[PDB]
């Protein structure tokens, strides 16, 4: 369960057009439909949807799945993680 406060500034930012290519990118991932995938694997969409991930959020990404063990991220956090890491991209 995450944080919908989070999705809010993450739509503002990405239009439904940049919304849409996240959550088809997110999908292919999520292949179990849970709305959730790996924790690592988010690096791995924005690497090949030409995002560069930031070291700091990659930081906190693998610390994820260090503190539970198995680190798993929702589509609502993927894009807010989309975010954090573009804005933070100088």
């Amino acid at each position: 369960a995450s944080m919908s406060d989070e999705q809010a500034e993450a739509r503002a930012f990405l239009s439904e057009e940049m919304i849409a290519e996240f959550k088809a990118a997110f999908d292919m991932f999520d292949a179990d439909g849970g709305g959730e995938i790996s924790a690592k694997a988010f690096g791995t969409v924005a690497r090949m949807n030409n995002v560069p991930v930031d070291p700091r959020v990659q930081e906190y990404v693998k610390r994820l799945t260090d503190q539970d063990g198995s680190g798993t991220i929702s589509f609502e956090e993927f894009l807010v993680l989309m975010v954090k890491s573009m804005k933070q991209d100088a």
